[PDB]
């Protein structure tokens, strides 16, 4: 396996198949396994990063995980003031296997470049949820908060689905 994006070491966490062949992808269980500290000797900070909307995150979320739907809000709270190491990883997730967590992540990887002189990042180890928070919570529901789910098809959310859509940098 290759080694991390700044060609320093392996990547720590074992990897599961994913829809995009080019990005890492892992399990609820080595999520657990991060939040619970099993890797805290090695790993200084990680960041779980909610791409999903506002009031998608409001119904049920994984415990610590920012929002950061936004590109510009995530390239702000990442890239403007770097959180500095021990390894430092970030994993991204959506609702399930759709493209808002692996667009993201791309994004993400293209700025860290941009700021740094090649190969040097400062997030070279970044993952992808495998099947997001839709197979996250019913597998660790305390781990999660509020324990709850709501999907980005809720019924009584359209208006709100369509009022974020506009602030989106493209459609
Ligand atoms: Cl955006």
């Amino acid at each position: 396996m290759e080694l991390i994006g700044d060609y320093s070491k392996a990547f720590l966490l074992q990897t599961v198949d994913g829809k995009h062949q080019d990005l890492k992808y892992i399990s609820p269980e080595t999520m657990v396994a991060l939040l619970t500290g099993k890797f805290s000797n090695i790993v200084d900070k990680f960041v779980i990063v909610d791409c999903r909307y506002p009031y998608e995150y409001e119904g049920g979320h994984i415990k610590t995980a920012v929002n950061l739907p936004l590109e510009r809000d995530a390239e702000s709270f990442l890239l403007k003031s770097p959180i500095a190491p021990k390894r430092v990883i970030l994993i991204f997730h959506c609702e399930f296997s759709s493209e808002r967590g692996p667009r993201m992540c791309r994004f993400i990887r293209e700025r860290d470049r941009a700021v740094n002189d090649y190969p040097s990042l400062y997030y070279p180890e970044m993952y992808i949820l495998k099947g997001g928070y839709k197979e996250f919570f019913p597998q660790h529901p305390n781990f999660c908060e509020p324990q709850d789910y709501r999907p980005m098809n809720h019924e009584a959310f359209k208006d709100e689905l369509k009022t974020f859509r506009l602030k989106t940098r493209s459609w």
